[PDB]
């Protein structure tokens, strides 16, 4: 069950132009505060949390609810549909970008342009396709998430930020720690199983692929995967930032590769 004010949503900034920030599991909209500096000049900057975001009332997280993406689609679309802003550019970092990928499948008036970061379709391997993970090797991650919470995020944080940033890792730790880590791990191992190769094809929109360099969880091999099945007119962006969170750990730089990315 997910509001406009349940998901926190905000729009900062000014100017006609609309850009959506949307973060991946394990932060909440924060994961973008150092961007908003480089867009709220001439963007209405929209941001909202994921409903497993720590930020969100706990009791708003459905289990029988969330079992798949096409429910946190539900909640972009509707925040969209509350904010009606119109044409977007949307940002979307791991979960999110697969988010808007579906998003932008089901209302492709609603999305300019997909910006993806820490994209993935399917995190597991597959039949020539290479996610990143074997079949075994998640198993290991939830079983040490749901055992002791706070030596994964120890462990996590660190990985997930992959340069040593100490802010990004705090920064991650931090709204890693505000989940009720019940949720952290239903939606860990439901966005993990999740598989969006069906539907890459269908896209529309065209999108950007901003491919870090160092992902634990997106081989950069996955770029131009995308290209070649994202239905849409997609050009890949080879970030120089190395870890899964570039917009936490070199929001900078993130910020120039956004910034060029845009339409």
């Amino acid at each position: 069950s997910s509001l406009l004010e349940a998901l926190n949503v905000r729009v900062v900034g000014s100017g006609e132009k609309v850009l959506v920030l949307a973060h991946g599991v394990g932060t909440d909209q924060s994961a973008w505060q150092r961007i908003l500096p480089y867009f709220v000049r001439d963007h209405r900057v929209v941001l909202y949390d994921l409903v497993c975001a720590g930020s969100v009332n706990p009791d708003y997280f459905d289990f029988r609810r969330y079992t798949s993406l096409d429910a946190f689609v539900d909640d972009l679309l509707a925040i969209l549909d509350a904010l009606r802003l119109g044409r977007c550019t949307y940002v979307g970092h791991s979960v999110s970008a697969s988010i808007g990928i579906l998003a932008s499948i089901r209302r492709p008036d609603l999305f300019a342009k997909l910006i993806l970061i820490g994209a993935s379709p399917r995190f597991l391997n597959d039949k020539n396709y290479h996610g990143g993970f074997a079949d075994g090797e998640i198993d290991t991650v939830f079983a040490a998430m749901e055992a002791n919470y706070a030596a994964w995020v120890s462990g996590f944080a660190p990985l997930a930020v992959g340069a040593d940033v100490p802010e990004a890792v705090r920064e991650f730790s931090r709204t890693l720690f505000n989940m009720r880590p019940d949720i952290t791990l239903f939606v860990s191992r439901m966005v993990f199983n999740s598989d969006l190769r069906g539907v890459l094809g269908l896209v529309t929109v065209p999108c950007s692929v901003l491919q870090t360099s160092k992902d634990h969880s997106v081989p950069e091999s996955m770029a131009a995967y995308l290209k070649e099945n994202l239905g849409g007119r997609t050009t890949v962006h080879m970030l120089d930032i190395e870890g899964h969170l570039p917009h936490l750990s070199a929001p900078n730089l993130l910020a120039q590769e956004l910034r060029r990315a845009l339409p």
